[PDB]
């Protein structure tokens, strides 16, 4: 009764995608998928310690280092979710429909309130990376730049209280927008930019590093997830009725 063991991330688990996919994978392939959801570093460490057969993660540089170490065979890209910048509907900096770089530069130029996670999360790291691409200086010392040291929902709530802008994953936005009966005060103002993509890949753990790894089960999962039918299933997945993942297997 074959069992495939996966390490993935807390954010992944929170979307609920695997709760939908896993019974379909078992129907189609006979293989039971078990997963543990941890931070990215810890997931990678689980693969390095031979704890699991496959990773499903969303951190391209660390993933490339994992493969280069010989701990994984290769990255297969599968889908992405995305990040958005939100702010008051009135949009006091006037950034709606700008690119990320123009919006962040404009917020910086207008000294508009911008709220960071400030907690070294994956989301925080993504937000910091965005600033690295404006022409102007790092915002970290500016009084308009707020660092909560809190999670995503809390940080959204501070941006709402302050009339501020913030970067969020779309999933948490969708849940927050539903908590305000579809009419929160903060709206999605910047979205679609390629830099805001959160690319997922699967990586089989390498049998040269972990000789008892269930490579053939891992490869079956990759095959399944990259198939047109499961791609379509990922693209049709909804969170509270709204789209979250774009399939993009090669
Ligand atoms: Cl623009
Ligand atoms: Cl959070
Ligand atoms: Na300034």
């Amino acid at each position: 009764a074959p069992v495939l063991m996966m390490a993935t991330t807390t954010s992944t688990d929170n979307t609920g995608l695997l709760d939908d996919l896993a019974p379909q994978f078992t129907k189609d392939t006979g293989i039971e998928l078990r997963w543990t959801a941890v931070g990215t570093g810890k997931a990678l460490k689980m693969g390095e310690n031979c704890d699991v057969d496959i990773l499903l993660v969303h951190a391209p540089a660390a993933e490339k280092a994992f493969v280069d170490a010989g701990f994984g065979t290769a990255r297969t890209q599968l889908m992405y979710n995305d990040f958005v910048i939100i702010g008051p509907a009135a949009d006091p900096a006037g950034v709606k429909g700008m690119t990320v770089a123009a919006a962040l530069g404009k917020i910086a130029a207008d000294n508009a309130v911008f709220v960071s996670r400030g907690d070294n999360s994956g989301t925080h790291k993504m937000e910091k990376s965005l600033w690295k691409q404006i022409e102007g200086p790092s915002p970290e010392k500016e009084a308009w730049y707020v660092q909560t040291g809190q999670g995503m929902l809390r940080t959204i709530n501070v941006a709402a209280e302050k009339g501020g802008y913030t970067m969020t994953d779309r999933g948490t936005y969708i849940k927050y927008e539903a908590s305000m009966d579809g009419n929160p005060p903060l709206k999605i103002l910047v979205e679609g930019d390629k830099i805001l993509f959160n690319q997922y890949s699967a990586i089989p753990v390498n049998p040269a590093h972990c000789p008892k790894v269930k490579k053939d089960l891992a490869d079956k999962f990759v095959n399944w997830m990259a198939s047109p039918a499961t791609q379509k299933t990922i693209g049709d997945f909804k969170l509270m009725g709204k789209a979250l993942f774009t399939p993009n297997a090669e």
